[PDB]
């Protein structure tokens, strides 16, 4: 049971050891496509690749490769697409994947510039009047509106298939204050953001899998999906005791390497799930309290 286990690990000071055992137990599957010489410029990080079995295939034609994985959580019945922050030459492929996979929401957990370096291309338009046209993949993208909060922004985008003239609405949830190899400021601030995402309808099974990315699409991304999946699992069952967090994380790591990148992100995951279980188990009031504690205005 997660809270008792939490207290025990904390007491004995063993988060590093718990987290290293997850790393040693994690699946190791090939990534031969990601490593094809022709794909080298499609990859942000040498050592972060999608497994071949789980990779998202683009429906071109010339090169179906994108660094994106489908994390398909069978028992939870939710999927997520985890991807690296798009590169200057992969922004058209990224929107192509969103279109082909029928995603309604993209959760971005990083900034474009972190620590002085460019960790993600500016893949969405920051002004209504300056849309983006991705000529390679025949798509256009328009900022429709944005809602700017203290630590996150929600943007409404319109994606258009230029070939068919079909248009879809895409919600962009942008967490701007989650440091790389770091944790959110509090469980409240993380949960307030997660439930904004849930509220939008973007995780509905009527839509394709939500796209989640940070820079490498593994540490901040894995932290997000983990907490969400664990909360979903206990909601299904109405039973917090039935959720084994480390097991869920190991199941996720069958689909993408390196999910959750520090011991403290693991520890933060347990805090978020333990705190969010209050909501799942019937205390609707805590939602209002997370909003306050998050200082979103
Ligand atoms: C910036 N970065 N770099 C990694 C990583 C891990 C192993 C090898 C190379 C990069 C993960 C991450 N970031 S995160 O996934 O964006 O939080
Ligand atoms: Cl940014
Ligand atoms: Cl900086
Ligand atoms: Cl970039
Ligand atoms: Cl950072
Ligand atoms: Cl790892
Ligand atoms: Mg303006």
């Amino acid at each position: 049971e997660m809270e008792k286990e939490f207290e025990q690990i904390d007491k004995s000071g063993s988060w590093a050891a718990i987290y290293q055992d997850i790393r040693h137990e994690a699946s190791d599957f090939p990534c031969r496509v990601a490593k094809l010489p022709k794909n080298k410029n499609r990859n942000r990080y040498r050592d972060v690749s999608p497994f071949d079995h789980s990779r998202i295939k683009l429906h071109q034609e010339d090169n179906d490769y994108i660094n994106a994985s489908l994390i398909k959580m069978e028992e939870a019945q939710r999927s997520y697409i985890l991807t690296q922050g798009p590169l200057p030459n992969t922004c058209g492929h990224f929107w192509e994947m969103v279109w082909e996979q029928k995603s309604r929401g993209v959760v971005m957990l990083n900034r474009v510039m972190e620590k002085g370096s460019l960790k993600c291309a500016q893949y969405w338009p920051q002004k209504e009047e300056k849309e983006m046209i991705f000529e390679d993949t025949n798509l256009k993208l328009t900022l429709i509106s944005e809602d700017i909060k203290s630590y996150y922004t929600v943007r409404q985008l319109e994606l258009e298939n230029l070939t068919t003239q079909e248009t879809r609405e895409i919600l962009h949830f942008h967490y701007t204050t989650w440091p790389d190899f770091g944790v959110p400021e509090s469980p409240a601030s993380f949960l307030n953001f997660l439930f904004k995402v849930r509220e939008s309808g973007s995780l509905s099974p009527e839509h394709g899998p939500v796209v989640v990315h940070c820079s490498a699409g593994i540490g901040r991304s894995g932290t997000f999906c983990l907490a969400d999946t664990c909360l979903l699992l206990m909601d299904k069952r109405k039973d917090p005791s039935s959720v084994d967090i480390k097991k869920v994380l190991l199941e996720m790591r069958k689909f993408r390497m390196g999910l959750i990148q520090t011991a403290d992100q693991l520890r933060f995951s347990y805090l978020a799930v333990i705190e969010g279980a209050k909501f799942i188990m019937g205390d609707s009031s805590v939602q209002d309290q997370w909003k306050e504690l998050s200082h979103e205005d």
